[PDB]
């Protein structure tokens, strides 16, 4: 069974992704195309390359090209240092092939928004937030109810139940209003298995805390991604390339 | 002297801007194309329409198509409500015609980033931040020094003095990495007068406090745009459309 | 009544057209943006500027940006000189605002194809060709039957009957197969009056004979455009700019 | 040595090419993505897939997405049937990966033009045309002289001699005007080996006589592509897909 992605498969994967990105005018510089841009959520997901990104089979694998991840700490009153981690600015372009997913997870600090550029994006999420740390939190524009799931959605083998809690559904297309995914909400999304093209979506969010193999001292070693499936909560880290 | 823009001049201005935006794949919704999107920074700037947006003359007027201005207050610990106004997520496409400017100003709370989509962007700014209050302010990655202004830049008549403090200069082009403009920094920008196309720039910043059309009680009536020129300061809002 | 287009209206018209073109990646160089690119079919059509290109009123006015018009005579056996005028290569980008048309006409020599890039294009045409010169002509892929006209089409005032002979209709969208309009077929097209954006279509055709204010001697002074409305068959020539 | 391409390698190749094409707004229909679109010029060129399309190695292989190949025979006077094969309209998007080439060859009948959409195109050609027959041939605007080849160009092993006659060189970039390649001129082109993206070029030419999948009886079985290298000449058609 696949336990890693060959160097050829990885380079072709990231090279076509970055080319598609540039074609769509996304600002891609060389340092953005690296060994951690092509993510495989869990070792059992390397099997996605047994048949390839165009097999239309359900797997949690994607490429992320990050053009910005600004802490936005400069100029902030020291008084706000404690919650500065809930702010910041991040701009990423995400490429998901037909039938593949960004697995169920949530962020304690990061609030994000989606802009579909190419293809269509099916988002699965939980309208009710979880509570992390202090129970006292602000509220303004609670997550919408969306719709129930459509029929025929193929979920990854052995990961089906990690989607049980993401009962709301919304299908996003290019040109639709920006979709906001508030922090502390379980969410996931896939590119329709029958899509003629890879899904390309721009994510604009607050700072993305993802320890790489510090704006403020309390930001060091901060992990802001909590995955439902324990198996994927691990792989998100590094990519096994052979 | 022009004291307003005609309905025809306005509708054509906004219609061509929205078309250009859609062509570049920016998500424009009908609600984004409104009578507040075409901005004229001061009553003496309505004169820009005496000769038109292709006269290549120096005036402070522009179009802003805002696709997102998310408070990002939901899920934020109440303990951080006092500095929430420094966060949030704003996504807008700015369209500036040849020779025109986004007037000198700074934001106490908003930190922005620029992504040139079409044409080129000449940015003028103060490398040193203005001191709003005095209390401890955080630091991490101060504004780069930049370069001196090139020769040839024509400033708006009567407003040239307001650009005196913006000694640093940088020319951004499509494909360049993201350029960050930290809060409390005086800045302005223009589309080169010789440009064959309007400057089209995607701005991703923190929340934009601009009563144009409340997430938190404190945010009510808050204005986070302070312009160097008084003329553009006060009479900056509502656009006079005849 | 309008008998010409002001210099401001023309420059704004062509400048936005060329910017939209470049945004769509069409190869536009300065010599392409000239005094003959913005066409007004007949002096009675200058009235289109009384209310402007965004009034959605029916008029026969459009901009044509020609990037190629290659005779393709080089290398051709001298034996084919006689019909060389039916060959050649022409590449043009056409921009038609909401509700405006490219008027009923036909070409004796030019065969063309359409590729909608932005917006939608409604083509009105005659499936049966006319005979010009010798009656003996080749046949292979006769023009399709298309569909009858949809309801609600607003035709230009005083030009309604020039559309009587173009009974077939087809609506083209971005991504559809190339639509071929064989030579000697009456045709016209408009941008839906309710369109949010100007129609942008790429035309790939054989050489475009349009005497400007010679590959082969018999090509000198060749006029290959025959308009139904005599009033437009004249204006096609030059553009009255004041 | 590789003697064919696997179904997976082929489907990924064509799928990513079609996606990139659609991203750039080229009109791709399902029928355009077929088993004849991925071209391998000679059995010894299948070795390009030993290391892949991103190995940046010199091989003669490419993808052609043909949206149009119109005879333009309809309405053509019978008197010009003998030279109809030199006319017609062909529109195709060519996708060439870093380091790869469109092998040396000339067309007796087809005249082409290039429009670079993404990346850069290095064209190698003979400024003087080859003399097919001898009969009078027409002239109007002979091929420009061009410049000498730059240093660094790696040619395909075993085919380097076939490029000896293509002494002229020109580097085309997106936004450049159309570049015409008159018929009877030997030519070849490649995507620079250091390119971060595949070369994407729109070709507009006269009819392409290439029995891949009759407008005139004479056109039956006609092949208008003559390659310098015999290897690529004969075994150029059908792609061996395992
Ligand atoms: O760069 C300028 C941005 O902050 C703009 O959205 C505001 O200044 C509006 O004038
Ligand atoms: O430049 C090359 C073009 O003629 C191509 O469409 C053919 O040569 C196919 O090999
Ligand atoms: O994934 C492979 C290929 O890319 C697809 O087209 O068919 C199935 C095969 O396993
Ligand atoms: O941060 C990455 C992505 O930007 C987000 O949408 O989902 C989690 C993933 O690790
Ligand atoms: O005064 C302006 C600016 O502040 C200075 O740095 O360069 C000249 C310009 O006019
Ligand atoms: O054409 C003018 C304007 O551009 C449009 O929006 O409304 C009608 C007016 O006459
Ligand atoms: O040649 C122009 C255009 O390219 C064609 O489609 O219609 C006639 C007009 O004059
Ligand atoms: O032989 C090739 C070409 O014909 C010549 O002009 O430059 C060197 C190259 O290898
Ligand atoms: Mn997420
Ligand atoms: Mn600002
Ligand atoms: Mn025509
Ligand atoms: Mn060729």
């Amino acid at each position: 069974t696949r336990t890693a992605i060959s160097r050829r498969e990885y380079d072709e994967w990231l090279s076509e992704a970055a080319s598609l990105a540039r074609a769509l005018r996304y600002p891609v510089t060389p340092e953005m195309v690296n060994d951690s841009a092509g993510i495989v959520f869990g070792d059992d997901q390397y099997e996605a390359f047994a048949h390839g990104l165009w097999s239309r089979e359900p797997y949690e694998v994607m490429v992320i090209l990050e053009s910005l991840n600004e802490p936005a700490v400069d100029g902030l009153p020291a008084a706000g240092a404690a919650h500065a981690e809930y702010s910041g600015l991040c701009d990423k372009l995400m490429i998901v092939h037909p039938g593949k997913f960004c697995p169920p997870h949530f962020h304690q600090r990061k609030t994000e928004s989606y802009e579909v550029v190419l293809g269509e994006m099916e988002v699965f999420y939980a309208p009710e937030p979880v509570t992390v740390g202090d129970d006292d939190v602000l509220s303004f524009s609670p997550m919408p109810e969306g719709s129930p799931w459509p029929e025929g959605v193929a979920l990854p083998a052995g990961r089906e139940d990690s989607y049980a809690g993401l009962t709301s559904y919304v299908r996003l297309r290019a040109g639709d209003p920006k979709f906001v995914m508030h922090r502390k909400h379980l969410h996931a999304f896939r590119c329709p298995a029958d899509s003629p093209v890879p899904l390309v979506v721009r994510e604009v969010s607050t700072y993305s805390h993802e320890p790489t193999e510090a704006p403020l001292p309390q930001w060091r070693g901060l992990h802001d991604n909590t995955f439902v499936a324990e198996a994927a909560n691990s792989g998100r880290l590094a990519t096994a390339i052979a």
